[PDB]
């Protein structure tokens, strides 16, 4: 796919996570987030449409999505342990990371 | 690296997992699977031999092995929670992901 | 950022981990190690400053830091389970891996 839809999936599942009631919902939403982040690793953002796929910029873009995958992982750990509130709290910081990323590469 | 046999290693450790009797065997096979997935990140498959290490096709190859490493992780998490049979089910789905990769890239 | 400073962050947190007494200390230092390894994915090491960002050499350099992040992951899992000493042992081997990497690329 392409970058815009991966950002859309990320924010859709962040909203699911805020709205959720139990650990299972958070876990599934985080799985969709990790899938979307790994997918965005394959896309080229609008702002870097003019830069090479091997340019330093594209490397930092992909590594940023590896960092997002690892943060998602930690939140998924909280959700798998059953700590719904702590997972929701972690997801708020994930939202900070996602909105900043969308801001930069919009 | 050496793409050809990392696929062999993943298939053989899936054979190990299906045949396995205890939690320990599946975890060890999953750790060997993660090693093989990450290692395969370094190689070039046949289908991409005339392509750049940085070609978009090559980028998608490497990201696909990140996805495989993350799937393996979920399977290992299950085996670590004490859910040996749930882990073997996850491994069955890994079997579909891996042989899917053998086609297209061989 | 910068490669050698990432190496120094890894070495300092290895020391913190060996001297620590509780799971929280080990977890905090390993999370810092994971941050620094993922960051190092973004740098270019001295030995490869003559190579393309898309070179096979640079690809292997980045994949090695994916491997280091996964090993850090396993140690953090040990620390979360309450196995403080096993996490420290795992960290000693992380030190072996790090000093090998520091030698190869330097
Ligand atoms: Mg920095
Ligand atoms: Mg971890
Ligand atoms: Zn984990």
């Amino acid at each position: 796919a392409d970058w815009e839809d991966n950002m859309e999936t990320l924010n859709d599942n962040l909203k699911v996570i805020e709205k959720a009631d139990n650990a299972a919902q958070v876990k599934d939403a985080l799985k969709k987030m990790r899938k979307a982040a790994l997918d965005a690793k394959k896309a080229t953002p609008p702002k870097l449409e003019d830069k090479s796929p091997a340019s330093p910029e594209m490397i930092d873009f992909r590594v940023g999505f590896d960092e997002l995958a690892w943060e998602i992982h930690d939140a998924a750990h909280l959700a798998k342990e059953g700590k719904v509130k702590e997972a929701q709290a972690a997801a708020e910081q994930l939202k900070t990371t996602v909105n900043a990323h969308w801001q930069k590469y919009r």
